[PDB]
């Protein structure tokens, strides 16, 4: 019957884990977000934010200065009820400007999966370019430079 | 009118953020999971594992013993393809036994959202009980004492 075992995440299975299908587990993603928030609250390097249009919460973002001094956009979500209507790009641009005002640097960093075309296009339109680096999770790094 | 602004997450809006309707966004999940793995790999307290049935990846776990001294079950997911087949109970039970061996403790902790009926049931069936504590995110803590 069942042969349940656990494996450390490595390059051999990381992408399989990243592609775990979970597109109905509404209660599960509640738990995912609660942990997301807990993990951000744990370390002062990280900060979570709700994204609002007026009084309506439309999304979420996590970001922060990592130890190397690089500033990262770690998570960025728009609620499904509000997608396809220019919120992501508008919110992402504003977040970018807030980050480079908060911190000294004029560079921001993120990493993307090699198939997330909907997101890559958004970040590309906002000035993010692939910089030839790989993140620790094997994702391709993108970098926004201000000038 | 479009009026975009950003608010710190506090008790005023945390549960609103926790309930963001992002459960139908496939590509968003890949990034969410990738970020989970990045954060897990960063801190030695935390460990991520794939859950397998033989050669089939069926789920994901994240767990850690933090500076406080308690061992937590931080993240636990079963792929929606293999839901409702008993993999939740069996894998969680096996994971519990792994952690009390790996660490010195005979206790394990998790926290759950109140409206999560399946989770509270599942965890209770395995021996977890509400211990009257609140987590940092406002979730009710459950505890399993071996
Ligand atoms: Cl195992
Ligand atoms: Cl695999
Ligand atoms: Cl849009
Ligand atoms: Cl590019
Ligand atoms: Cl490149
Ligand atoms: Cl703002
Ligand atoms: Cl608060
Ligand atoms: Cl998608
Ligand atoms: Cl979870
Ligand atoms: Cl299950
Ligand atoms: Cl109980
Ligand atoms: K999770
Ligand atoms: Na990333
Ligand atoms: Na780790
Ligand atoms: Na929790």
């Amino acid at each position: 019957a069942m042969e349940i075992h656990f494996e450390k995440v490595t390059s051999d299975n990381r992408k399989a884990v990243e592609n775990l299908q979970v597109f109905a587990e509404q209660q599960a993603f509640i738990e995912s977000m609660a942990e997301n928030l807990k993990e951000s609250d744990q370390f002062p390097e990280w900060e979570s934010a709700g994204i609002y249009d007026g009084n309506q919460l439309i999304g979420y973002a996590m970001y922060g200065r990592w130890q190397d001094g690089r500033v990262w956009l770690d998570r960025f979500l728009i609620d499904q009820r509000f997608q396809g209507q220019g919120y992501g790009k508008a919110a992402c641009r504003l977040l970018m400007l807030k980050l480079i005002e908060k911190y000294q640097t004029n560079k921001l960093y993120l990493s993307v999966y090699d198939t997330n075309s909907s997101a890559i296009r958004l970040y590309q339109q906002l000035g993010f370019v692939f910089n030839g680096e790989l993140d620790t999770n094997g994702e391709r790094v993108m970098e926004w430079t201000h000038q």
